[PDB]
DNA sequence: GCCG
DNA sequence: CAGTAC
DNA sequence: CGGCGGTACTG
């Protein structure tokens, strides 16, 4: 974790992403990635040009920062930037809203709430701006899984719960909460967030629902909003999967991350004339579905080591 | 932005 | 669908 | 030249 580059390069990739330019930011993405994992600091444009991840405008812009300690390109982001930032950080709102309502002449979340059209979920991301923006402790994501779990396993005590994401990868700190949802029997899985999301409002643990479609039977995600009791207690964010076992491996893959780990994954099954989601390993363009009991065995049908989950946090 |  | 989200 | 993971809600 050797290198001054990437803070320059951040600035611009950040500048990007919120103008909406996705692409170019996924190349700056990935740069950023490359100069992050390099050993020694790279000296030369030849040196840099080698690596996987950089071209001949990021060497060019390496070549700058070493000969000169600037990258000019920084003085020239669009003024636009900061408030752009701001508005696509409304859970809910991403470029398109953020650059729309930037045109329309709003500069502050002051303008956003008196004078902007807000969606519902954008609504409840505004409401909770400040909140959402934080990471809470492992230990509080802790509390927040095992509240789910109670109220899931009461209803039916052979439901597995296992929170993912950053916290099944060991981090310090969690944005949110992702639990996954299954049950070993293969079928006590189906329709039972209805029976889930009804207890966690009976106890006042849910605040929000940002995304649930409960008129569907086959719901597969919960995105909302919750709170623990007590004082001193923020708002967090909740996210819930239920999945059918036989999908488990994939799915507990799939939502322990890292994101970028994910599509590093899934890319290189692509290369296989494979085909890696959430639901299944495949193979080429319906195609075959591989079994894959554990993770380990997505690891093995891809040609790969296992990885621990800590060692996905890419 | 990068890569094939 | 486009936008936003995981 | 043209894709870059693959998928699930919303309105
Ligand atoms: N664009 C994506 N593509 C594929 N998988 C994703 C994507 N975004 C998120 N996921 C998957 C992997 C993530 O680890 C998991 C949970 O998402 P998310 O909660 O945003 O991240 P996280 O739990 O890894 O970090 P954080 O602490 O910020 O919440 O869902
Ligand atoms: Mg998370
Ligand atoms: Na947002
Ligand atoms: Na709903």
């Amino acid at each position: 974790h050797n290198l001054h580059i990437t803070e320059k390069l951040e600035v611009l990739a950040k500048a990007y992403s919120v103008q909406g330019d996705k692409w170019r930011a996924l190349g700056y993405a990935k740069a950023i990635n490359a100069l992050k994992s390099f050993h020694k600091p790279v000296t030369s444009y030849q040196e840099a040009c080698s690596i996987p991840g950089i071209g001949k405008r990021m060497a060019e812009k390496i070549i700058e920062i070493l000969e000169s300690g600037h990258l000019r390109k920084l003085d020239h982001i669009s003024e636009s930037v900061p408030v752009l930032e701001l508005f696509s950080n409304i859970w809910g709102a991403g470029t398109k809203t953020a650059q729309m309502w930037y045109q329309q002449g709003f500069r502050s979340l002051e303008d956003i709430r008196s004078q902007a059209s807000l969606t519902t979920q954008q609504a409840i991301g505004l409401k909770h701006y400040s909140d959402f923006l934080e990471r809470m402790p492992r230990e509080e994501a802790t509390e927040i899984e095992q509240t789910v779990q109670k109220a899931a396993q009461a209803f039916n005590s052979g439901l597995l719960c296992v929170a993912c994401g950053s916290y099944r990868r060991g981090k310090a700190t969690c944005g949110d909460v992702d639990v996954l949802i299954t049950h070993p029997d293969g079928r006590s899985h189906r329709g039972i967030f209805s029976r889930l999301l009804d207890s966690l409002r009976q106890e006042g643990f849910l605040t929000d629902d940002l995304v649930s479609q409960e008129e569907n039977g086959q719901q597969q995600k919960y995105l909302g909003v919750c709170r623990l009791p007590g004082p001193g207690r923020r708002h967090r964010r909740l996210d819930i999967i239920v999945v059918p076992y036989s999908e488990f491996a994939c799915a507990l893959l799939y939502f322990t991350g890292s994101a970028h780990f994910n599509r590093s994954m899934r890319a290189l099954a692509k290369t296989k004339g494979m085909s890696l989601s959430e639901h299944a390993l495949s193979t080429a363009v319906p195609g075959r579905v591989l079994p894959t009991p554990t993770e380990k065995d997505v690891f093995r049908l891809l040609g790969l080591p296992y990885r621990e989950p800590a060692e996905r946090d890419w």
